[PDB]
């Protein structure tokens, strides 16, 4: 929870690839390379896609809003973009996506095969 210290601290300043973060249980967590290729559905997943230049790196930030999250969570994720884009030092980009707009953009950024498991990982709800 919180990517702001322990991720947007220190998010891609030297390495070409893509980060998201996974919003389960209505919150946040650093997705790594690890598992960059199954993200639930109804839920919401920060990207950050850094690419190298003749200067530097070019961040490009984006949230995902897989329509399920509650109001709240997808200005958690867009918030948690938001909180990146200034702090990767003006030089990130901002995007916007869900679980019917991240299509050819997402899957973009993901040359193999995106899965979308379930929500709520709490199994303590209804």
């Amino acid at each position: 929870v919180e990517l702001s210290k322990k991720v947007t601290g220190k998010l891609d300043k030297t390495t070409p690839g893509i980060q998201i973060w996974r919003i389960e249980n209505m919150e946040m967590v650093p997705v790594p390379t690890k598992s960059y290729g199954n993200f639930y559905e109804g839920d919401c997943y920060v990207l950050l896609s850094t690419r190298k230049t003749g200067s530097g790196f070019s961040y490009n930030i984006h949230y995902w809003l897989g329509k399920n999250s509650s109001q709240d969570e997808q200005g958690a994720a867009a918030i948690y973009t938001t909180q990146m884009d200034e702090y990767l030092g003006s030089v990130a980009v901002q995007h916007r996506e869900v679980q019917g707009h991240e299509s050819e953009t997402f899957r973009a950024y993901f040359k193999q095969g995106l899965i979308y498991k379930q929500g709520g990982v709490a199994s303590g709800m209804k």
